[PDB]
């Protein structure tokens, strides 16, 4: 078995990405790259597509569970939020793609214990006034389970603890619920 067989991941993983059009509704833009389920398709997958930091301006990568859309509008989003990390502009060359990894990382690797089942995906925004990364997950009320992701990411990506970070729900993006 060990010699031959891909490595499971726990969940299937969707891809996705998004580039900002005009001529198109924000909907419209968002499209599905492609799924993986195993260590082996992951990398296959990263390895061959361009780091966040060489995006164009206006565009997103997406990675969530299979089944949920990277959009408020999903049944496991409405209800939910996202763990917020901005970037100013210098960090899109020292931190954007590095963050970015151990956010696909965290998420793949289930990296929130008991709690990984409340994570719904993370997003990168790439901006000209500053990108963004994100961890959305499912209920903004849970709040051991919010709180504890939040912990776990903000020492997962090595933020020292001058920094703060913001949890804020989808109802309201759509002000801070947490901080840690
Ligand atoms: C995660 N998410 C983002 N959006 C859209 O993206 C925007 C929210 O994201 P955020 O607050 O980070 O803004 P951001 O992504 S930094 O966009 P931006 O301000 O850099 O965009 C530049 C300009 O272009 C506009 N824009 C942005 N995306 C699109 C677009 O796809 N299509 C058109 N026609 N215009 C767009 C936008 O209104 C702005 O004036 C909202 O704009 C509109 C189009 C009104 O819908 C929102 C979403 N819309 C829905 N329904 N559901 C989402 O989950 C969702």
């Amino acid at each position: 078995p060990e010699h031959y067989i891909k490595h499971p991941l726990q969940n299937r993983w969707a891809l996705w990405f998004f580039k900002n059009d005009k001529s198109k509704t924000w909907q419209a833009n968002l499209r599905l790259i492609s799924k993986f389920d195993t260590v082996e398709d992951f990398w296959a997958l990263y390895n061959h597509i361009q780091l966040s930091s060489n995006l164009m301006p206006g565009c997103d990568y997406s990675l969530f569970k299979d089944g949920i859309e990277p959009m408020w509008e999903d049944e496991k989003n409405k209800r939910g939020g996202r763990w917020l990390i901005t970037l100013n502009k210098q960090q899109r060359r020292s931190d954007l793609d590095r963050f970015w990894l151990e956010t696909l990382l965290c998420l793949i690797g289930e990296s929130f214990d008991d709690y990984s089942d409340d994570v719904c995906g993370a997003v990168v925004n790439v901006r000209a006034k500053g990108d963004k990364i994100a961890i959305w997950t499912t209920e903004c009320e849970n709040r051991d389970a919010v709180t504890h992701i939040g912990r776990v990411y903000k020492e997962r990506l090595g933020l020292p603890p001058k920094i703060v970070i913001g949890y804020q729900s989808h109802a309201d993006t759509a002000k801070n619920r947490f901080v840690v």
